[PDB]
Order: C-alpha cells, then structure tokens, then sequence
C-alpha cells in the first residue's frame, strides 16, 4: 500500500486521501514537533512508530450477499448484494448464472452508473478460458446445468452517496440487485468511559483531543 496524504488534520481526511491510508487513534502519537497527519499512513508505516493493529483505523471494502428462500431464483445468483466502498477500494463478488437448457453466449451488464462508480468483470468460463478486468462479463457455450461465475469488481472514487442498480445478464428477466454505501467513516475510539481523558477539558476525537474554549495543549492541560 502507498499513502500520500497533505496536513490531514482528521481521520476522516486520512481515509479520504487514497486507499493504502490509514489513521493511528492512540493516545499521544504526535511527538513535539510533529503534525497531527503523522497519524496517517500505511499499516506498515504506522507499526513501526509503534501503533499497535487495534489502534490502526482502516474502514475496508466489503461485500455481502443474500439469497432468496430460492423457489424464487432461477439463472441468476445471488439475488442481493450490499457493498460498503472505501474510495480506491474494489469491493468484490461472484455472480453465478445457471441454466436448465443450453446457453450459447451470455453477457453480464449493468445499467448506467455515475462517473464515481467503476465495475469491472472476470469471466470465469467453461474449459477454463477466464477473461479479466473487462467491461461486461462474457461467456461461450455453456453447457447445461453447468454453472459459470463471474467476478464483478466495483470501485467508488469518492465517498459516494448511497444508491442501488442491478447487474442483468442479456436476453433474461433475472435480476441482481446491487445495493452501495459509502465505507469512509472511522470507528474511533470514545471517551465516554474516561472523565479523565483530555483532562475533563476537550472532546476525544480519534486519538485528538480537541480542547474546550481557554483550553490549550495536547491534552487541554494549559489554562488562559
Ligand atoms: C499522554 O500524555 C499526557 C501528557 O503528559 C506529559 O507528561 C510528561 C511527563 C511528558 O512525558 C510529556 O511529554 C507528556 O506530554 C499524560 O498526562 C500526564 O499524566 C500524568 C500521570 O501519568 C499526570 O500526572 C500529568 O499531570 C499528565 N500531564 C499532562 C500534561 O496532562 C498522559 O498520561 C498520556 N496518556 C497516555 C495514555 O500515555
Ligand atoms: C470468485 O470465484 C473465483 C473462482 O472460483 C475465485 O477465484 C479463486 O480464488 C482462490 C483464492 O480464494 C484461488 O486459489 C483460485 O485460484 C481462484 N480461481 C481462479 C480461477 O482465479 C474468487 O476468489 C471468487 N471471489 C470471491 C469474492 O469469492
């Protein structure tokens, strides 16, 4: 992984700055003259000033899938899908299509996306002939009952707002309905159980104590 970040102030600026960033929240990280954005880097970075892995933030991309009871799903499998996408991040999933007759040439497509969502396809065919990285999925003489898998990726290139579109294969009804949300968000740790962090004089904001109105230094210790 890579991370270039400039004067991030934030986790959330952090992860906003390209897919191998991540965020230190631990506790007085920033030595005396250093920037708050010595919190950002890659995992590896960040080990060897001594973050420990429970205090590296990393929001990744994830799929997850349902199926149907399936008295109801036919060619298509499965019938939902829910990606969670960090910017610069493919989130992966196979689709399976499957017919009881013999199919010729099947196509896998998707409807118009926005210019902040990127879907590729891995065609995984019969005699082994794979395709990869390709517009849409594509396929020749499937057998039958002889299930063929595609892999589709999908990137966001921003923190994108949630919406859904489906992924058809051509010449069926079937329909895989593909829900995304955006994966930028930082699970930090709180102060709620810890009167004593920034010295009662500032809110914890992943490893930041943002100090209270006269309160100064890098724990709200100074008062003017
Ligand atoms: C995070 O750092 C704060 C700041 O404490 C300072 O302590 C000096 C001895 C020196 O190392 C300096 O670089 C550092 O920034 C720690 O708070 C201190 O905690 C002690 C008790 O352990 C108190 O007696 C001090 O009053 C208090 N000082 C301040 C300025 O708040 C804090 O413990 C530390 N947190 C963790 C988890 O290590
Ligand atoms: C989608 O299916 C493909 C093919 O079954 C999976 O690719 C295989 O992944 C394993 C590692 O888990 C490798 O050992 C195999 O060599 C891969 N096969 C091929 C043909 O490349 C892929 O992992 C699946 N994707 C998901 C998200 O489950």
């Amino acid at each position: 992984q890579e991370c270039t970040k400039f004067k991030v102030s934030s986790c959330r600026e952090c992860i906003e700055s390209g897919p191998g960033c991540t965020w230190c929240q631990k506790l007085n990280f920033t030595g005396p003259g250093d920037p708050d954005s010595i919190r950002c880097d890659t995992r590896p970075q960040l080990l060897m000033r001594g973050c420990a892995a429970d205090d590296i933030m990393d929001p990744t991309s994830l799929a997850e899938t349902q199926e149907d009871h399936n008295g109801g799903q036919k060619q298509l499998s499965p019938q939902k899908v829910t990606l969670y996408l960090r910017p610069g991040q493919a989130a992966a999933f196979n689709v399976t299509f499957r017919r009881a007759k013999g199919y010729s040439r099947v196509f896998l497509d998707h409807n118009a996306l926005p210019d902040t969502l990127k879907v590729t396809y891995d065609s995984f065919c019969s005699n082994g002939v794979t395709h990869r990285n390709q517009p849409r999925g594509d396929c020749d003489g499937v057998q039958i009952n002889v299930p063929i898998t595609f892999q589709v990726k999908v990137t966001a290139t921003e923190c994108i707002q949630e919406q859904s579109f489906v992924i058809r294969a051509l010449g069926f009804t079937d329909i895989v309905t593909v829900q995304v949300l955006p994966q930028c968000e930082c699970r930090c740790r709180d102060q709620s159980r810890d009167r004593s962090l920034c010295h009662g004089k500032g809110f914890l904001e992943c490893g930041i104590c943002r100090c209270d109105t006269g309160y100064i230094g890098k724990n709200c210790e100074h008062h003017h």
